[PDB]
């Protein structure tokens, strides 16, 4: 598509979030850059209202899947870039097992050269003695699979995945993500066949930063559709010998 | 600074210009809004004296750099907002290659909630057979780099840049801009280190408007100072593996 | 309209008020200037009968909406200037919650180069132990919205708004304003569609002045009617990329 | 070393090349996978600028020696994997006998899970009537020996080899390769003793692909250092009988 | 056949095994070379997971019958080489008398110049006080006969044999091997008549090796089909005299 051409180089990113979790109001601003050619993301997030009332790892998925690397054979399955520059609405409900939930609405689009992610988040039913409000999550991040299917009825996609959050004691806190993406523009988009994104993330701190913050490095590659060239490679491997 | 806090939301803008180019007297009034959080400007200019005697693209730079987006790591380099609300004087000489020049003086400041840009312009030595008085400039606008340095002696900044004006035949008309900004108030300002602003502009017409006018959409982002976190991101990229 | 042309520059203002509040007779004379191009008002009021028997903030709204700034796209909604120079009658009833009321009649018109506001005020049913006659109002002023609708039957406008008066203890004293304006002249006027005025005011004292007085600085901008150019700006923002 | 552990499974590969040969600008993007356990490489290259201005076989050596299979007894001689994940710089000059030369600079490293090869190529002094710009090379590939020595002075390796390119008429076009590899990271690397890599390659086309492209299947095994167990095997062969 | 031509010289071998015996997980990697012209095999196996949980002699048969020497008169009976380079699947159940069993699945094929044997092994019902988990097997190996018959129904062969494992006390532990081989490719293979392979093996240790390992030297020759030239040799032996 035309949208994919906007991602050939390094694109500046701006993330803005306004949240309420059990009545605790907070805001986060993030800046960084993305290089979709390598499915790469480098971002630094600052809590602009003081101390973040929830663990930073609970916000990773909320805080730009258009920066995923789609292999050549699978380029037609990239809904995210096809919706650009007009962008898309990304909606989620995140159910933390035996705890509360986050409900988010975001708009991801270009504002000049910048790719902007503006998010509204509401969290409810969190337990004061639980892992989230108890800040019992390790400051690290697992590798996940993000499952994508077309949602023809809504001219978009339905996305589902379970994130694993390591807890201090060695247990694992699960968060079930129900997601849907819909284009903002009225133009045609690419609707994909079933596939997935393979994610990997590193969390760190900027030693110079005094504000409550998170440094995120993330790599995302699409997978799940075959390139159906196994029989070609097999023929060549034979040919290696057919003459030898 | 305190001034930067005046730019967190959408700010109404009012622009007023009085000009004389080779004795042709004209006035322009502009209205719009700015959202510095996204380095974004939306303005509509009307020539209130009839037909504009010069091409609209020659007036773009004259017709609010306080609406630029300064990345978090570079906020201390934003002279423009630090001078607010008292404002600043912006002076330029614009030398059109092989043609005349414009000399401008403007005062940019708040008047209540409105950010006001009041400008005096004098143009001389323009050739009647030239690109400017000949109206040979295409109604479009290029992307430029605006170089900024501190001017400690004047408690302000010195700004320099060359704009490229596309001509009907495919040639390019250059305009060398020499600019200086000085605070109006007696309070301390932020004096920056060398950096630049990256600009992008779109010119259009309001199909309903009968008066001679210009619709301008502009995005400006500051750049040039590093965030010096390349070695941190490198350490995390290693760590991605150090345990894997 | 023709009337709007009388407001292009700085216009001198003269305000004269004669009042009776619970039988306390007083008079106020004000002088200043208005610059409607910037929706700006600068006035100094003197109580010419001695000590003012009521708090100065209760008289702010009574003591020239023709000095409001109407955006270009909304100029046809400016009743106030369309009635000039003949002027208009401005009538109000101001109901102070759990206290008395003011009933005012004013004539706003040009007398030579001067814009004159002559007012008759009667206040009744004020409580001697209340906030008004008790002088419990803070010497400051809030920002309000003044709602305007056409009153075709009377060839004028109906105006309604609630002012918030900060009280010493931190409570807020409300004053419900019911207003109507009718032209003095027999000529056609501009009757508007529903809109509002956004007001902001600063109260201060002249350190040299020995008389009971008030210094007022006020900015008023009309709003509420869209410029319906959001879809144009959206097209340009796309075009920014359509070629890039 | 630690780096060798990154190659135990199937690793995705991404290759990006930007070239200029006698002023003809071109770019190539390649994707595939490597399984160093079997010294195996499967890659598909696309010319993203249109028609490739040179024969595909001239680019094979330029377009990931870390995927070579080092026998157990020789694992300490694998510089390529020891430099990972930080990676290495690979520089070459390729002198085509009686024709021009290519000068290349590449960076081979991990970007998340992907092994990336980014290359800059400049070709000069090619003859318009010659085998290269004449496209007289057969679309096939010979088996070669790649000679490796330590370069202690540069903390890397020096590599030298001659490739044989079959020409339409039955002649053979030689290309002398002068190569050097240097680590990107500041950590210790394995510096080898003299050895070689034995290469075998098959070129094919994807019958479904409309773009100018090349499918490559390649096997590389290190050799040249003895396992010095010939005398042990000799003793066992004797023992086979010593009791019989 | 064509496949036999791949075995005229020394062929490098790579063996990879993943096993589970009574829940003990282990892996073995082997490297060596084969010279089928002389029915000769030289291999060194390393346990890559630590200590091997079973005796090395129990794994000999699991850890490349394509390296057998078939006499000239019997070349048509060599299924193993006829299946090359595509290779074959080799499946076994090995029943250790009065003890557990191993079930194995292997794929034997060329990967470039290397002959690869990749094996999955599962062992169950082994007695903790028995010879296998008790490590009571002598580190030596007997000479056996491997009986081969065509399996037309499966386009392959059925193989059966009993191995003799010397025990510390002088007893002999038997292992009944039930084997089947089926081609991986869809091309025709040589299906043999009934015959056998005569095997001889020597086990040793590499005195320099610190890892748990096994050095294997093995010779295998096919037999069982007569060359039917006994009557010719008899005629010549007569002729020796018929003239003398």
């Amino acid at each position: 598509s035309k949208g994919e051409e906007l991602f050939t180089g390094v694109v500046p990113i701006l993330v803005e979030l306004d949240g309420d979790v059990n009545g605790h109001k907070f805001s986060v601003s993030g800046e960084g850059e993305g290089d979709a050619t390598y499915g790469k993301l480098t971002l630094k997030f600052i809590c602009t209202t003081g101390k973040l009332p929830v663990p930073w790892p609970t916000l990773v998925t909320t805080f730009l899947q258009c920066f995923a690397r789609y292999p050549d054979h699978m380029k037609q399955h990239d809904f995210f870039k096809s919706a650009m520059p007009e962008g898309y609405v990304q909606e989620r409900t995140i159910f933390f097992k035996d705890d509360g939930n986050y409900k988010t609405r975001a708009e991801v689009k270009f504002e000049g050269d910048t790719l902007v992610n503006r998010i509204e988040l509401k969290g409810i039913d969190f337990k004061e003695d639980g892992n989230i409000l108890g800040h019992k999550l390790e400051y690290n991040y697992n590798s996940h699979n993000v499952y994508i299917m077309a949602d023809k009825q809504k001219n978009g996609i339905k996305v589902n995945f379970k994130i694993r959050h390591n807890i201090e004691d060695g247990s694992v806190q699960l968060a079930d993500h129900y997601q849907q993406n819909t284009p903002i523009g009225d133009g045609p988009v690419l609707l994909p066949d079933n596939h997935y994104l393979s994610t990997q993330s590193a969390l760190s701190k900027d030693p110079n930063e005094k504000r409550d913050h998170m440094v995120l490095l993330e790599f995302v590659t699409a997978a799940g559709i075959t390139h159906g060239m196994d029989e070609l490679y097999k023929a060549m491997a034979k040919e290696t010998a057919a003459a030898k």
